[PDB]
């Protein structure tokens, strides 16, 4: 619709890269311009990785307008380290993106535990060599993006946690910058790195970066718990009083590094409650001013309020199954409150939710 000019596709935009506009980093395409991406993020490959098949990518693709998928492939709660086969839907989910022109996210989502250093992880710097091995000579290479720590957090399920300061940016640092290394070894996509707080923090990215091109900060915020400002931090606030996510962007587009928001959900942080869309407005309204990226949370019909899909629920629903179908688009009511919004946020058409009653 209008005011879509940024959302290009992967066969127009090319590869990725960051240029200075307005005396900040922003995301652009191989031209120089602003590209901004916009899609979903499935939820486990372990519990709903059933999600990647070739209708629903052409319906998120086409029918929803996104011209990016992010893959979260867990490693701890059974993912990766106790079932590899895990990384099979990260390789049919990269060729179905390539096939469909979206960019890919391959996600190493890092959560329980939250620190990334933790031994649960440690085939996170194999894992990226062999993807970016497989596809470093591909024509549609430039498609992929490596997001290397979803969210480094205190968590403590399954290992350590980090803190929220200036030791806890280091640690993941520290964890990044020989997987960075090696990436720039093998190319030149984009790398997101995630930071403390369950990647609260991009402002303590913008303070000690890592020393490579092509590297932009996670945010992740929940409409139901992160309050929205428009106070940005005065000059020389130091990071011990950096506590609002918006303002904790705002810093860092500010101080120059770039930001991308690769995960975020219509509901709280605690997973349900709400959705709540009025804050939700405010906040993409905010990222899409400000040409931040965004994946939103997630695409599963599981009974929560940030799954995209209606769920079973035993007076009223029966789950949606997906795999769209032939039709290769899921009806309004196959929608949930949530996956109706955000696919008309992805579109960036109007919001107009069906009478849930009749
Ligand atoms: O149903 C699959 C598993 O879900 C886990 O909860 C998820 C939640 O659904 C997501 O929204 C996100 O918050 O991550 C949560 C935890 O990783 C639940 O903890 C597991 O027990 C379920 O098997």
């Amino acid at each position: 619709p209008a005011g879509m000019q940024a959302v290009k596709s992967p066969s127009e935009a090319g590869a990725l890269q960051l240029v200075e506009l307005n005396g900040q980093l922003t995301l652009a395409g191989e031209d120089g311009t602003p590209v901004q991406l916009r899609g979903m993020s499935t939820h486990g490959l372990q519990w709903f990785g059933e999600i990647v098949n070739e209708n629903a990518f052409v319906a998120l693709s086409n029918d929803w307008g996104s011209n990016m998928i992010r893959l979260a492939m867990y490693i701890g709660e059974n993912g990766y380290a106790t079932n590899p086969e895990v990384k099979d839907l990260v390789y049919e989910g990269i060729e179905l993106a390539f096939e469909h022109d979206m960019y890919v996210i391959v996600d190493w989502h890092v959560h329980a535990p939250g620190d990334p250093r933790a031994d649960v992880y440690s085939g996170a710097y194999d894992f990226f060599e062999e993807i970016a091995d497989h596809y470093k000579d591909h024509p549609k290479n430039h498609y992929i993006i490596w997001e290397l720590a979803n969210e480094p957090s205190p968590n403590n399920n399954g290992g350590p946690g980090l803190t929220n300061d200036e030791k806890g940016w280091e640690a993941v640092k520290e964890y990044a910058e020989p997987i960075v290394e090696m990436l720039r070894e093998k190319g030149d996509n984009m790398i997101l790195v995630g930071n403390p707080n369950w990647s609260q923090r991009p402002d303590l990215s913008a303070d000690n970066p890592i020393d490579a091109e092509n590297i932009m900060y996670s945010v992740h915020f929940y409409t139901g718990s992160h309050g929205a400002s428009h106070i940005g931090y005065p000059e020389g606030t130091p990071s011990s009083e950096r506590s609002n996510v918006m303002a904790n962007v705002r810093y860092a587009l500010d101080n120059g590094v770039a930001v991308f928001a690769t995960e975020w959900g219509t509901s709280q942080a605690n997973g349900d409650g709400g959705p709540y869309f009025d804050e939700a407005d405010v906040w993409l309204n905010f990222l899409n001013k400000h040409n931040i990226s965004w994946a939103n949370w997630s695409l599963t019909n599981k009974n929560e309020i940030s799954g995209a899909f209606t769920p079973f629920e035993l007076g009223r629903t029966d789950a949606t199954d997906l795999d769209p179908g032939a039709n290769q688009v899921w009806a309004p009511e196959e929608l949930s409150l949530s996956g109706e919004y955000v696919r008309a946020r992805i579109k960036g058409i109007e919001y107009t939710p069906i009478d849930r009653t009749k």
